[PDB]
């Protein structure tokens, strides 16, 4: 069980469209790299350049630009051994789902790590994510665990407490 | 091309939690009925689990590990039999198990036909990347809609996204 | 959901290795043939011919028949849309549990038909064989079901009462 | 057993540049056609996608990246559609598309016919191995072309390659 | 070959319900230990998942579905982490869930070595065709057991069944 | 970001059939040791397997089923163990086994770096689209060469292939 060598690849899936967003992949990235079971953390938004394009985002983008991206994206997946997702609750984030979706097809682990800033909001769950993921670790209250977390075996720990969508 | 039998097995994805979502799903199962290239057609809400030991259940609440289990698989299984995917898929609100299950048939390398809805067509129209590039055909739920009951299941000819901004 | 035309491929998993499990695969063909939800059943028994063998069952094979052979039960694998496996509880089939586990590994849907003679023993089965199948009809009790399962959506029961060994 | 309804999907896999390439295909098409056991038979040369945005298109120059992306996805979803493969497979000019092809459908564990033709039936018998060990059934198109009219495509027997010096 | 860090990442399968069967799971453990080019070995009855709410656990009996999810996920989730198998296969009690284990593996493509034991040496030597084919190498567990120290895990060396009877 | 270890597991496929190509194969070594981010490559080549029926073999004859499923299957663990594809494309003589291999690594969704050669750099530039879209990054042979050397395996960066005509 002990291992040799750190062997944890992991593909951090998240949003990168706000300000909390981009602050909670500030620190996963911080809580990770203190993980003695990783070999190497992937996160997408760290990028190709298509020469041709003359472009912004959320504008239209060439379809060389699309491809290679895409293709990054599933590189990283590929090249991982396990999925952490940010998965932001309140506004949800199809390209996440799309990845943890593509994952579990691939049969490999998922960490959830669900953020929510709506807490009165009762716990409510999409039932694909929910029997999906393999373990999660609440964002909120957990995110710590990121930092100990053993990825050279990635033990289970079954979605409970949320209602089904 | 020229199929001796229908071969089209349809996995008609969709969210089914709002009564504009519920009429897309029963409009499309109708279009479908009429496409002379389907043989089956799946909509994961038709038919349900219960679990006998399951006392009193509540849509929306907790609910039991069997019935979930048997559930989700329902989902994949409908997945596994398709030979293609065809998504009511909702721009305005998101829906993270339709998107699940986009990238799951992607990953099995079956093609995935996204048929987009919005109650607003005037706003600014933009996609995930992994949306856009992993579905491979777009059919307009909102203008194109009907093109279901004719576009061929048996050869699922591609159509990539354009026309989207992408983030 | 109704379908236009069958479209449930069964790969009829069995052992054929003693007269009772030669008997239970008889009755299952024909109770499949009566599902209007199928159409073609695959079963393994029913094979390839080495021209330079000179051979017997259970004796040394060639290496060609051993490969056309299993590329065969392969085959019917991936043609199929489901596996129905007469799972034989007294005498477990590893060729049975190998076929399985490869079906779940490409995601398609496996009914377990179990069977056992020894009703004294108390019901227990393997983990990997219990949470790995999708549906479980009962062989010995609920055996003739398999002329009615809709194998058009292949809905899933989930194996309960038996202890995990 | 025997089939309620023809199950058998075919991958036509096959190079498409020479005159004698295409007159294969096309007697290809013939013989499946005649076949009881075919459902459907998918010809990647068949259809083809157009680029409106694509000026001027030369077969053989640059493509664009949409038309590039539509048919190479095309080409995989006859891959993902196919329940079999069966390759006219051109033993003179070595067409790498097919053996891609060949490689990918294994890679999907789908059973592959390869169907082999050479202009020069007396010259020494030669296979890649990855090719001769890929492929689950033979079937020599020099002489027994025809064999494809009456092979059982529901359930796809194997025939390993044999006679075939490896490289 | 000359790996820079060892690669190796062991699935090392084996049923676990005997004294004999332990022995040998110990003893494979620290003959793996001593190989340089391993990186882990995942043995599954190693850590187990603990069931907050599952009252008092018996080991054979019922247990719950939460429980059952989480320990069927762990063993799939070593087989996902994992370069290679390695399985202890008890030729006298087969075990199924070893057997569910190397197909898994198969169908992901992964190497899988077969370490097979038998306390009746002198008894006829026959394996199911699934296993005897499906396995990528074979090191018998009675006279070669110690291998597994040297075996090369970077690059894992195909050795085919042989000398056994097929049924 | 930076890898704590190297985890770039390279597959390198190609052909070792004239005195260019395995040339080229041995540079291609010299440049991927020299790389921080590599952890092992795999050549097909390096090892084989030795069968003991096997009497006299014949390089480039008839070779022994054992021999070809032992070494067919070397060929696919490589690729199974590795993390990237790494091509030494002949441009000018097809290789069949490499393509195989590429659409094999493709279904498996897994990185391929094509690393083309001409021995005429001047000839027109064209490329079947399944090679031209299969893979996910491209490095020119004939000046790129030594970009092998610190191209980082550990992410893999796309570089669709591009300036080529399509066939
Ligand atoms: N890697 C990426 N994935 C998804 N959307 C993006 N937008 C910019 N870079 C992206
Ligand atoms: N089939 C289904 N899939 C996902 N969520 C559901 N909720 C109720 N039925 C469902
Ligand atoms: N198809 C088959 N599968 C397994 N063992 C066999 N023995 C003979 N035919 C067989
Ligand atoms: N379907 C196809 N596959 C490969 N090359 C092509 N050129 C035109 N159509 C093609
Ligand atoms: N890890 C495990 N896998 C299968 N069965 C088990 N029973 C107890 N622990 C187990
Ligand atoms: N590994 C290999 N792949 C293909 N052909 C070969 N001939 C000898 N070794 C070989
Ligand atoms: C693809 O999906 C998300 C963005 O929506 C990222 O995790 C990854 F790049
Ligand atoms: C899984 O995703 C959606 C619900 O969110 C359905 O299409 C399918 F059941
Ligand atoms: C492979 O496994 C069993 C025999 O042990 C059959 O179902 C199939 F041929
Ligand atoms: C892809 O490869 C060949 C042509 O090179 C065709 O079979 C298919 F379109
Ligand atoms: C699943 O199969 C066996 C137990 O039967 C173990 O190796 C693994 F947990
Ligand atoms: C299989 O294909 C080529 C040789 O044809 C090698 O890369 C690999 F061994």
């Amino acid at each position: 069980m002990k291992a040799v060598v750190p062997t944890g690849k992991i593909y951090l899936g998240s949003p990168f469209y706000s300000d909390a967003q981009r602050e909670r992949a500030a620190k996963a990235k911080e809580l990770l790299a203190k993980n003695p079971s990783i070999a190497h953390v992937f996160f997408p938004f760290d990028g190709f350049t298509d020469p041709d394009e003359k472009p912004e985002i959320g504008g239209i983008r060439s379809m060389v630009w699309r491809d290679a991206t895409y293709q990054n994206d599933l590189t990283g997946i590929s090249n991982a051994t396990c999925g952490v997702f940010l998965y932001d609750m309140d506004q949800l984030d199809d390209g996440s789902a799309f990845e943890i979706g593509f994952m579990r097809a691939m049969h490999k682990p998922v960490i959830l790590v669900p953020f929510t800033e709506h807490p009165e909001k009762e716990k409510k769950m999409n039932l694909m994510i929910a029997q999906g993921v393999t373990t999660i670790i609440d964002g909120n209250t957990e995110f710590e665990k990121l930092a100990d977390y053993n990825f050279n075996e990635c033990p289970s720990n079954p979605v409970r407490g949320y209602g089904i969508y």
